[PDB]
């Protein structure tokens, strides 16, 4: 589990999206499992507006935050999973790095802020969702 918080709005995977998300939905994609509903408070969260290949995530199955090079953010072929079946995902960046489901949400970021969060995994590989391009998310 896990989400960005920047603005008013709170960024997290489609898939673990509730139904206080979906009730003040503000963007959806399933191409690329994300959801942004829109948040009371202000969060604390920056997006990274760069083009960084190497970050740091959060793997809640190990508690620890570890140095990672990811991909260019690209349409990648995901196995089948309790959420959805088959298909390319969008907006993908993929890295060697320890993964399990729930780690879904995790935050990979660089020095210039959040890059994205923890959306697709195993055998020792993590995917990330891109939110660089989501220029609104600094806005409105
Ligand atoms: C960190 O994710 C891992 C790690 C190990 C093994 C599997 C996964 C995630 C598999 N999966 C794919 C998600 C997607 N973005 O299509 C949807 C929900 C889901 O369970
Ligand atoms: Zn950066």
């Amino acid at each position: 589990s896990g989400a960005i918080y920047v603005g008013n709005y709170r960024v997290v995977n489609r898939h673990l999206a509730t139904h206080n998300d979906w009730a003040n939905l503000v963007w959806e994609d399933s191409s690329r499992d994300l959801l942004v509903s829109s948040t009371t408070a202000q969060g604390c969260d920056t997006i990274a507006r760069c083009d960084c290949q190497t970050g740091v995530y959060y793997c809640s199955s190990r508690r620890k935050h570890y140095p990672v090079s990811f991909s260019k953010p690209s349409l990648i072929f995901v196995e089948a999973s309790e959420y959805y079946p088959a298909r390319y995902q969008s907006h993908l960046m993929l890295a060697v790095g320890h993964s399990e489901p729930g780690d879904c949400g995790g935050i990979l970021r660089c020095q210039h802020g959040v890059v994205g969060i923890v959306s697709t995994g195993g055998n020792g590989l993590v995917g990330f969702a891109d939110v660089r391009d989501l220029l609104w998310l600094d806005e409105e």
